[PDB]
């Protein structure tokens, strides 16, 4: 996998952010995780939804550099959102969320699962420390 630069446009929620990529505005959906819903009515505003959003926001807004890393399978989901691992000053947002108990490992679709084990170890640690979601 290779990282490429992107510029923040706006953080939408814990797992969705709008970025300028290759000179174009796009919405990215974080690969392999799911932060609680703050938007869809069919879901409501789930617990930690707001916390997860704040965490991501803070993380991307305060970063010097943002980078996107596409996996080896499809790069967009059926809604047209780019599917990537996003890094803030070299720190993976996807993992930071899981490590804090602010997201669960979800939507594992081969071959897009290069960092699945890594994300899975962080999640177990978050679970064993009973953080947020796991509290
Ligand atoms: C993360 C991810 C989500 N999606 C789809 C699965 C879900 O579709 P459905 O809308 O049918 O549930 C949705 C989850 O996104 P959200 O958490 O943003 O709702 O996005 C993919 O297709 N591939 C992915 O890699
Ligand atoms: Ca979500």
């Amino acid at each position: 996998l290779h990282k490429e630069p992107a510029t923040l446009i706006k953080a939408i929620d814990g797992d969705t952010v709008k970025l300028m990529y290759k000179g174009q505005p796009m919405t990215f959906r974080l690969l392999l995780v799911d932060t609680p819903e703050t938007k869809h009515p069919k879901k409501g505003v789930e617990k930690y939804g707001p916390e997860a959003s704040a965490f991501t926001k803070k993380m991307v807004e305060n970063a010097k550099k943002i980078e996107v890393e596409f996996d080896k399978g499809q790069r967009t989901d059926k809604y047209g959102r780019g599917l990537a691992y996003i890094y803030a000053d070299g720190k993976m947002v996807n993992e930071a969320l899981v490590r804090q108990g602010l997201a669960k490992v979800a939507y594992v679709y081969k071959p897009n699962n290069t960092h699945e084990q890594h994300l899975r170890k962080s999640e177990a640690q978050a679970k064993k420390e009973k953080l947020n979601i796991w509290s």
